[PDB]
């Protein structure tokens, strides 16, 4: 393929003739992308270049990490790649990644909504969490700015878009054993801030968080308490539930009734994706036999520790194998 090369704020872009009229979108801590036109398909598509792909050995991983988890993702909510390209011809030259996607256009920041918009959306959060969890995936950052929205609504999970407001709280306590629910947390937040017009959880730090968490959901009982090891977070917590129904007035009562079932403390307690997409709130859009489940993912790449040149060679390899979807 042609490759043609430009500037865009100071970084150079080398993609292929194929996409055209590229327009500078963002940013973020692992790359830029720009929205191009794709003259394959007509349609509008997001392109993601790493910034500095092996710049480190956790720069490398990191790298291996996005390209072999999106080559994976194939569900409608949830982003997948529509290409992946470099401007080397061989190993020796590789250093740098792109990934092409289809656009959306906004994210959920840029979005007070009615209830059957939020049923809508949330409803497409848990289809897209269903085959994330279903492939041993947990999020661990589900917040507004990583979820990709269209014109008409449709929604797409992101890895990284353009956070302890969102975050589970043992996340916050460091208990490093986290659950698959504490996707479900995150989504208990952002449904209630699509409800409400405002942030549930405006915690200033990660031990305010905890404060006004606990000041909502009341203080853990004694179950739960034993199971902390912190005697510090222990002496915090006993340091210090309200009616859901009050907090949540207005709103629709099994919204108020799964946001109950989300935001449980102890995720053990908390509902799965799966038991959520059948609960009556979503009613209207539930289907059992269209809400598919992932093929098993091979992370076992996670638990080794390789050199730069490894994790490149692989990234490599990734690169020349991808196969476009139909
Ligand atoms: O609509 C989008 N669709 C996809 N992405 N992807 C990314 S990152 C990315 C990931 C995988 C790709 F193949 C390519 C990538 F660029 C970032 C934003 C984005 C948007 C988007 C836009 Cl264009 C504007 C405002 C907010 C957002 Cl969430
Ligand atoms: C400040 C508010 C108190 C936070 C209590 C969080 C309880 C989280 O729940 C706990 O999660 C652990 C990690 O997945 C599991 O090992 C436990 O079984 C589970 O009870």
């Amino acid at each position: 393929p042609t490759f043609y090369r430009q500037e865009l704020n100071k970084t150079i872009w080398e993609v292929p003739e194929r996409y055209q009229n590229l327009s500078p979108v963002g940013s973020g801590a692992y790359g830029s992308v720009c929205a191009a036109f794709d003259t394959k398909t007509g349609l509008r598509v997001a392109v993601k270049k790493l910034s500095r792909p092996f710049q480190s050995i956790i720069h490398a991983k990191r790298t291996y990490r996005e390209l072999r988890l999106l080559k994976h993702m194939k569900h409608e909510n949830v982003i997948g790649l529509l290409d992946v390209f470099t401007p080397a011809r061989s190993l020796e030259e590789f250093n740098d990644v792109y990934l092409v996607t289809h656009l959306m256009g906004a994210d959920l920041n840029n979005i007070k909504l009615t209830d059957d918009h939020v049923q809508f959306l949330i409803y497409q959060i848990l289809r897209g969490l269903k085959y994330i969890h279903s492939a041993d995936i947990i999020h661990r950052d589900l917040k507004p700015s990583n979820l990709a929205v269209n014109e008409d609504c449709e929604l797409k999970i992101l890895d990284f878009g353009l956070t302890r407001w969102y975050r589970a709280p043992e996340i916050m306590l460091n208990w490093m054993h986290y659950n698959q629910t504490v996707d479900i947390w995150s989504v208990g937040c952002i449904m209630a801030e699509l409800l409400t017009g405002r942030t549930l959880f405006p915690g200033t730090d990660h031990i305010d968080q905890l404060k006004l968490i606990l000041r909502l959901v009341g203080t853990p009982g004694a179950e739960l308490l034993k199971k902390i090891s912190s005697e510090s977070a222990r002496n915090y917590i006993q340091s210090l539930k309200m009616n859901f129904a009050n907090v949540f007035i207005g709103a629709n009562p099994l919204a108020v009734d799964l946001l109950e079932k989300m935001l449980v403390l102890d995720s053990d307690k908390r509902i799965t994706a799966a038991q959520a997409l059948a609960h009556a709130y979503f009613a209207q859009y539930h289907d059992p036999d269209d809400e598919p489940v992932a093929d098993p993912y091979d992370q076992s790449f996670e638990s080794r520790d390789l050199l730069i040149d490894e994790w490149k060679s692989l990234t490599y390899d990734e690169v020349i194998s991808f196969v476009p979807p139909p």
